[PDB]
């Protein structure tokens, strides 16, 4: 447990930051070295005088217990080092703290012979603005170590790369060194042509101390007003790099929802993605809302979430990325990036809608750089608590593979609620890493267990005296209950998880015993009466599951009654044994074409694959249950809906692609890849399979169009969400990676086990 208030304390605290967020507001640590930077600014009244005394002030009052200034949590040498001497620097020149200078400069002398190579992460620009900042100390006669072996090859190697930079370049077009322009103040630079590749506030890449550098070479005003707003913003100590209202609200809106506790902040969280949609366009975004460029890491952040919240947002942002090859940047004219930016364009890649090419294009190029990455060497120090492991989780978890409580307990063991930051010093964002979102991580994953022992035991008591035990294994049921748990969490979802379960379990039986059988037709009489009274003449394994068949769709009956007042039982009571009826006697089809010597059509075989698929039935049963409010004209619609229809067609697909060599190690016939080949003469098996693989990945795409997007006349949202799930929980079940893994679901079968030893002993413990 990492923080003791009341869920409803927590909840309200987050709320007041995301509406912060909401207004461009957030929170980054200070910057010593950048705010000792903007501090050697004189004012313009009286250059004799500093502008920003009260930054001065900042600076004597954080230095640490040690002498150092930087980051007080985690030391990294390169970190202390490059920010002690900036706050050395500026204390000298202004004449002030005196005694502050002498702790600074003796935590130098004790600690600069400590530095080396491959002891941290590389500070951004570190290799051009420490040996600047430590030949101003020596200009300034500060006492301090001034050459090291690790000092003098550094030195040597940053003379050698800024000695091969045609410096026109820099002018030119946007590059990275506009961020640490300070480390290039002795080069010849033309101060003034670099003011025209300012961003729109003045600023250099956002960097304070870069943009303080500029203004002392050139007197710009927009530069000085930039630093003036960020220090009085800022409260007279400014972060590294400002604003980043756009980089800072996605990521905590993104860590919200991937610890799966955004079940709390809804309209906070629309708040939020309203503001970051008044500054998307269709080139993507930067980091913040007066950046010099965009960026891939923020547009693809962006480009998902927007269009998972039902948001308009174009491909087209990514086109100004892409490299010949299909390969992409993350901002164009860099020479590498990272994997940050291709973990969420890999993520991003997967909301495509039809005829959106560039998102393949994205998807390949960033699955293949995650695929090659050096895991034993990914953020060795450590900056993430999991980075790599979120890594591994994304490549082996396709989205639509993938259900919500999976993705979240996993994330909930990567999320570091201390990690930490690098750029131009090391800094800390505590609204994307905190101990609350955690502690509220682990609150709402406990309250999703909570009702999980007593569903569970109904679902055993109502296996045993249904008596499937007397034709039967029950290990199905466990993990029947857990896709729907992982997909529809929330407790008030409970009539929905129970009855779902049921039917998949009934179903999972009678598919189970008629894929073994000539009689069926003796079942599809009885069945299609769907009289209980002529029961007695069903053959005892099938009387079983048609009784209780029968019976639970009574059941299903009454609760739904009682929600829907306005749809009558005999409706209700038709409509459920209507649906069965159709889904058996299309099972007892695909049986008997598997017995008798029929290939039959794709467009004939899959007509009535398609109803034999299973997953529309409970699409249809379980949105009686779903919260929405209905009609008869939607239950009579409903299986007819453009999205009732991708779901038949991928889980149909999904199901004869994944089974084929199943099938085929074995030698059967009737099957979507077999009834292709015999309508396309000349496509071996390989491409049959490539054909349905690309028709699924197709599917794929309109579901994922008709489902974010919301249409006119379109099914209520909880219905299309059912419908979602649907297609996952079924993908899952087919995602062979991870079926082998699979935890929760081990505990779920012990339970269910020993419920039903209890149940089968009426409670006499035997030894
Ligand atoms: C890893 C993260 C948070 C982002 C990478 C992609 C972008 C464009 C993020 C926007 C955040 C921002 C305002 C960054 C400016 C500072 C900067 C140059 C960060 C990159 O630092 P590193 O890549 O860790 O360091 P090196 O430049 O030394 O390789």
């Amino acid at each position: 447990e990492l923080d003791t208030r009341e869920t409803s304390l927590l909840v309200a605290e987050v709320k007041g930051w995301l509406m912060k967020l909401a207004s461009g507001k957030g929170e980054i640590s200070p910057s010593a070295y950048d705010t000792a930077w903007v501090a050697r600014i004189p004012s313009e009244s009286d250059s004799s005088l500093p502008e920003f005394p009260e930054a001065l002030e900042w600076i004597i009052n954080s230095q640490l217990p040690d002498g150092s200034w930087g980051d007080d949590r985690h030391l990294q040498l390169y970190d202390r080092v490059l920010s002690t001497l900036s706050c050395l620097v500026t204390l000298k020149t202004w004449d002030i703290g005196h005694n502050s200078i002498a702790q600074g400069t003796k935590f130098l002398r004790e600690n600069m012979i400590k530095l080396k190579q491959d002891d941290g992460d590389l500070l951004s620009g570190f290799e051009v603005t420490f040996p600047m900042m430590l030949h101003e100390a020596k200009q300034l006669g500060l006492d301090i170590p001034y050459e090291t072996e690790f000092t003098r090859l550094l030195e040597i190697s940053t003379k050698k790369k800024l000695a091969k930079i045609p410096l026109d370049k820099i002018h030119s077009a946007p590059t990275t060194l506009l961020y640490s322009l300070e480390g290039l103040q002795d080069l010849e630079i033309d101060w003034q042509k670099i003011l025209k590749l300012q961003s729109k506030d003045g600023s250099f890449l956002s960097s304070p101390s870069s943009t303080a550098c500029v203004y002392l070479k050139t007197k710009g005003r927009k530069s000085l007003q930039y630093l003036q707003n960020a220090m009085e913003d800022q409260n007279y100590a400014v972060p590294c790099h400002y604003p980043i209202d756009l980089f800072e609200s996605l990521w905590v809106v993104d860590t919200i929802e991937r610890l799966g506790i955004d079940v709390f902040f809804r309209d906070e969280i629309k708040a939020v993605l309203d503001y970051v949609y008044s500054f998307w366009t269709n080139e993507g975004i930067g980091w913040g809302s007066t950046c010099l460029v965009n960026d891939i890491d923020d547009t693809a952040m962006a480009f998902r979430i927007l269009r998972m919240h039902g948001y308009n947002v174009s491909t087209d942002a990514f086109n100004q990325f892409w490299l010949p090859g299909d390969k992409f940047c993350c901002f164009v004219g860099e020479l590498s990036h990272g994997v940050s930016e291709m973990l969420n364009l890999h993520r991003a890649s997967q909301v495509d809608f039809p005829n959106e090419a560039i998102l393949t294009k994205t998807f390949k190029y960033s699955h293949d750089y995650l695929l090659n990455v050096d895991s034993a060497h990914m953020d060795k120090w450590a900056t993430k608590k999991n980075l790599m492991g979120e890594v591994a989780f994304e490549l082996a978890n396709p989205f639509h593979d993938c259900l919500p409580r999976i993705y979240n307990n996993a994330y909930i063991k990567h999320y570091g609620m201390d990690d930490l930051w690098i750029a131009k010093t090391i800094y800390r964002l505590p609204l994307v890493n905190n101990k609350v979102f955690l502690e509220l991580a682990n609150r709402y994953a406990q309250q999703c267990q909570l009702y999980q022992p007593a569903e569970l035991t109904k679902l055993v008591n109502w296996w045993h005296s249904s008596r499937f035990e007397d034709i039967a294994n029950i290990d199905m049921l466990p993990y029947i209950y857990y896709v729907i748990c992982a997909t529809f969490h929330e407790q008030e979802f409970a009539q929905l998880r129970v009855f779902f379960s049921k039917a998949c379990c009934l179903n999972t039986l009678f598919d189970d015993l008629m894929d073994c059988a000539e009689e069926l037709d003796r079942l599809q009489n009885v069945i299609e009466k769907w009289d209980i009274s002529l029961s007695h003449e069903l053959p005892l394994e099938y009387r079983i599951p048609f009784q209780e068949f029968y019976n639970t769709v009574l059941v299903m009956t009454e609760a739904a009654s009682k929600i829907h007042k306005n749809l009558s039982p005999e409706f209700i009571c038709k409509y459920l044994s209507g649906i069965y009826t159709k889904l058996i006697k299309s099972e007892i089809a695909d049986a008997r074409w598997k017995i008798e010597g029929y290939i039959p059509s794709f467009e004939e075989y899959m007509e009535n694959a398609e109803v034999s698929i299973s997953t529309w039935v409970h699409v249809l049963m379980s949105i009686l249950f779903c919260g929405e409010p209905l009609t008869e004209e939607i239950l009579n619609t409903i299986y007819d809906s453009r999205p009732l229809k991708l779901d038949r067609i991928i889980c149909r697909l999904c199901n004869d692609i994944q089974t084929y060599k199943i099938e085929m190690k074995l030698g059967q016939p009737t099957q979507g890849v077999s009834c292709y080949m015999k309508e396309h003469p000349g496509a071996t098996e390989e491409d049959a399979l490539v054909y349905l693989q690309s028709l699924l990945e197709k599917t794929k795409r309109e579901l994922n169009e008709s489902y974010f997007i919301t249409h006119e006349n379109d099914l209520p949202k909880n219905i299309k969400r059912f419908n979602f799930e649907m297609v996952r929980m079924m993908l899952i079940t087919y995602n062979e990676t991870r079926q082998v893994d699979l935890n929760e679901l081990k505990d779920m079968i012990k339970f269910c086990l020993e419920t039903y030893r209890t149940l089968l002993e009426h409670h006499h413990h035997h030894h």
